[PDB]
């Protein structure tokens, strides 16, 4: 076994290209937690922030995910990409019924124009449903770990929302258009800001970080293996 | 099996190695026994604790886990990380709400600036819910490992909570956003606080002390092997 | 098979050994049943009992397990850690909330100054409450040994209590902070005094009596097996 020894020199120019390919200040995940909540009946919940731009060669600062309320930084003559990560829960309150619609708006800083709407089916939960004791063999013996299996909606938009720079406010407003529901956003659910490269390649490798440094270790096997044979 | 008697040899000096790179003084563990409790509505259960600031050179004490309260010592000009290792029991009294959201809120001692907010749902015990004797014979007899294999709420917060020792006084909120509930605290629940090291890797250390050693350890066993060959 | 008669000579031996270093009446279990019992609704029950101090070379008498009360004898300047052994049923008389907290606070005689106090989780029965026929097959025909398996209590404290014989009282209170529970104490629930010897490992070997055992009789195995070399 000497691909053991090897394979650390690989991955490691691997990063070295990915680093100097895609910058480490390309992406920023901002947090539902750091944006701003306002909590309505016609609308559902809010999630609003201020945009700080930034000129260049000012050193991008990162989105500290301590949930307190910050605003969310990007280049000044850059495009980006949107890629919202919501989990969440579901409780039925009231009516009890057990599947439902979430409305997702997406708005931007004439007083807000809409840039992104979408529907997503999800399941909520019941004051009548149980949990059998077959799921707590199979999906974990804790609780929580069987809700998350198994009743946490995931909810997953890449590559569909656009923003500028220039406009000074995004909001975010989740509904539920059958009934009014107690919604538990998952703490890790928040919004990846990417940079709009031209390069077309790039873009995808910043959508698929982890199948993209599997996809890069798997490849440089064939530049290994080439020094062997000369 | 020779390895036997050469294993305690690698393992004492690998102790005194940690030892000298983290003094025994570089992490404490203040359980929230030995905070001061504040339980009220508006804000749920309160954990808060005065700091007592020690000059260098004065041998920092260790907390002592015996529920009383306790001033929480720190080194003067040092700044210290926060792990909250926080297990509970949530039981509904109302509601039967079989799911809810615990917020976590940290402040510090212009009354008190919060520096940290969380949310993490957590299931509840409801009147409704019976233990199935599958689960006796799987997850133990004892109706009490049931329970913490089960229903128990871990929560881990680590490298994520910043403090200085020129605040006087650091606390913590505890409330379920939904409905009022019954928060039984683990009596193992505390915040470690651990010195934020410059070099990096002792962080880290620091933080997987039990995987530390059992790196640190099978990582020795090429210098004992070493010997051997020559 | 000539192990079997050279085993009583190494049993005998490390007995007089473990005898000469650590003293029988260097620990003292004391029964709660030999304690006073106050019982309130403020409070829980209290479990007080005064201590009478006796002079060098007096011969510690030991507790008499009779469920009398009597005086808990200890040496006068010497200093005793406290084990508690707390094993009991909780029975839900009213809400049958089926997971409760018990209390335990220890004082000791400027009324009564605090010493410990400490959380537990217990699980209590509630009428609902069904035994299955799969646990009698599996934890034993007899209910009470289900019930022992299944529904006690354990609630051991080890070397975190402090008592000094110059005290004349010390008082143990338990109490549910939920709900008014009918706890049932165990017979076998009491206090062993352990006297604090400075060396360091007799305070493991007193805490550790069994475990003690099996050790030094496998040690000496070694010593056994070196004469037969020579």
């Amino acid at each position: 076994i000497q691909l053991l020894i090897i394979l650390p020199l690989s991955i490691l120019i691997y990063h070295d290209f990915y680093l100097r390919l895609l910058p480490a200040d390309s992406s920023n995940v901002v947090p539902l937690n750091t944006f701003n909540i306002l909590n309505g009946v016609q609308f559902g919940t809010k999630f609003f922030q201020s945009i700080k731009s930034i000129p260049v060669g000012t050193d991008l600062p990162q989105t500290i995910d301590n949930g307190l309320s910050q605003l969310i930084p990007m280049r000044d003559n850059m495009e980006y990409k949107l890629d919202l990560n919501l989990q969440l829960y579901c409780q039925s309150k009231t009516d009890h019924l057990n599947l439902d619609n979430l409305l997702i708006d997406v708005y931007r800083g004439s007083k807000d124009e809409k840039i992104f709407h979408t529907s997503r089916p999800i399941v909520c939960l019941a004051l009548t449903d149980s949990m059998s004791p077959q799921e707590i063999e199979q999906l974990g013996p804790s609780r929580l770990d069987v809700y998350d299996e198994e009743w946490l909606n995931t909810i997953r938009i890449e590559d569909k929302i656009s923003l500028e720079s220039s406009y000074e406010t995004i909001s975010v407003f989740l509904k539920t258009e059958i009934a009014q529901r107690n919604l538990i956003i998952h703490p890790e659910s928040g919004i990846k800001f990417r940079m709009n490269f031209e390069q077309g390649l790039r873009n995808l490798m910043l959508r698929k970080r982890f199948l993209s440094y599997i996809i890069g270790i798997s490849i440089f096997h064939c530049i290994i293996c080439v020094l062997f044979f000369i």
